[PDB]
């Protein structure tokens, strides 16, 4: 542990939580990040942490999950924080406000958050122009092993969900290294067929990978159906998982019964187990980005061994601050060595073998 890590986790973040309501804290974090007002990320990525997947090189396997930079305002700051890849969004076709405030809640006793933002979004056009302003800068970053993902949502009032996602593919697909869609079976197949057709219609230099992001709350039937459709259609990857609408026994936070998705430590092993299941259902042939409750190297390695090629974190920033990124990377590198892995790649799915 560095001095910065301990200072942030033990002193600064608890103090700042006392001063800032959750959505204010989130907004101020985005602003600070976008301006580069960050502690030094002195951790230097080693070759051990490099991963090749989804048609790209990732300098390190620790990404920022969707929902932090919903509108593409802080991408460069997020790379400066040490993330190996950045996912923005969710972005909806038309701008929309989301749910009324308050809509974000901290459960500090649980190292958890509950949110019901409701896909607040500046909309595709605004984000398109924001990404266009730095498109060549991003091309260089991606070439250097720092890819960009875009998570596509749908508007609240949309009649045709597939058409909302198709619009996102057309508008932000050409600016992304990968796209994400959050998810009967025939209907899923029809939607993903439309998304992939739109993707395939982009010019080759502008053609992203397409991933499906799933919730931790799906039935066994749902998961078997998704695995089947993903393999049938050649979906490029899975993101496992979004937040949970479950409320695990043992939550202590006063706000535990707020409506919304639960993230952070109580989601962690639900997410890891869903990774394990999806890796098995897809025979290890479909790359998985593992996400949910990662706040340490052990957490990251458990997801990688369960089947994830990459991981993301988000909620841990609330409690550990920006130094958590270097913390997870340093700890992951140490554990890989301790467990006889040459690098991240050797550890992917190692539990299944
Ligand atoms: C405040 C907040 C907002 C989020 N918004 C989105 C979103 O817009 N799209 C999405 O796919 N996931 C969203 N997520 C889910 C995260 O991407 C991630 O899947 C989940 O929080 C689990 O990771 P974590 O425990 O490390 O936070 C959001 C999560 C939080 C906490
Ligand atoms: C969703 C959300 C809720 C929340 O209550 O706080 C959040 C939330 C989402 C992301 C967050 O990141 C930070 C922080 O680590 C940070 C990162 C980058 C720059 C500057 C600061 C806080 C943070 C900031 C201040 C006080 C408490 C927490 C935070
Ligand atoms: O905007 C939101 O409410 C949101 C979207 C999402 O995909 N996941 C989440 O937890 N919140």
């Amino acid at each position: 542990a560095t001095g910065d890590e301990r200072f942030y986790a033990e002193h600064l973040m608890p103090t700042l939580q006392g001063l800032l309501d959750p959505e204010s804290a989130h907004r101020l974090a985005v602003r600070f990040t976008s301006l580069g007002l960050l502690p030094r990320a002195r951790f230097q990525d080693s070759d051990m942490l490099e991963v090749r997947v989804l048609g790209h090189k990732f300098r390190n396997p620790v990404g920022i999950a969707a929902g932090f930079d919903k509108h593409g305002e802080a991408v460069d700051g997020l790379y400066k924080m040490g993330f190996g890849f950045v996912e923005i969004g969710s972005v909806t076709p038309k701008p929309q406000e989301g749910n009324p405030r308050p809509r974000v809640f901290r459960l500090p006793e649980d190292q958890a958050v509950i949110n019901r933002y409701g896909f607040n979004s500046h909309g595709l056009s605004v984000v398109e122009h924001r990404l266009r302003a730095r498109q060549q800068k991003q091309a260089k970053l991606t070439e250097d092993g720092l890819p960009l993902g875009v998570n596509l949502g749908k508007n609240k009032t949309s009649v045709d969900a597939a058409e909302d996602y198709a619009e996102g593919v057309r508008v932000l697909g050409p600016l992304a290294d990968y796209l994400v869609v959050n998810v009967g079976k025939a209907e899923l197949r029809r939607l993903l067929t439309k998304v992939l057709q739109e993707r395939d219609g982009l010019r080759r230099v502008h053609r992203p990978a397409v991933l499906v992001k799933i919730a931790p709350d799906l039935t066994s039937q749902d998961k078997e159906d998704i695995a089947s459709v993903v393999k049938e259609l050649g979906i490029d990857g899975l993101i496992v998982t979004n937040t949970t609408v479950s409320r695990p026994a043992g939550l202590q936070g006063a706000l535990r019964s707020e409506t919304g998705g639960l993230s952070g430590k109580p989601l962690r092993d639900l997410s890891t187990q869903t990774i394990r299941e999806m890796y098995a259902l897809t025979q290890g042939r479909v790359p998985i980005i593992g996400v949910g409750g990662v706040s340490s190297g052990q957490d990251a390695l458990e997801k990688i061994r369960a089947g994830a090629s990459l991981v993301q974190l988000y909620t841990a920033l609330t409690f550990w601050g920006p130094p958590v990124v270097g913390k997870v990377k340093r700890e992951l590198e140490a554990l890989l060595k301790e467990q006889g892995f040459g690098g991240v790649t050797d550890a992917i799915g190692a539990d299944h073998r």
